[PDB]
């Protein structure tokens, strides 16, 4: 996984 | 957004 812009499971806005 | 499944900017694992 990791950090940026895309789609899946985690913490995002 | 927040913690869950979907699309945007953040951390995905």
């Amino acid at each position: 996984x990791x950090v940026x812009x895309x789609x899946x499971v985690x913490x995002f806005d």
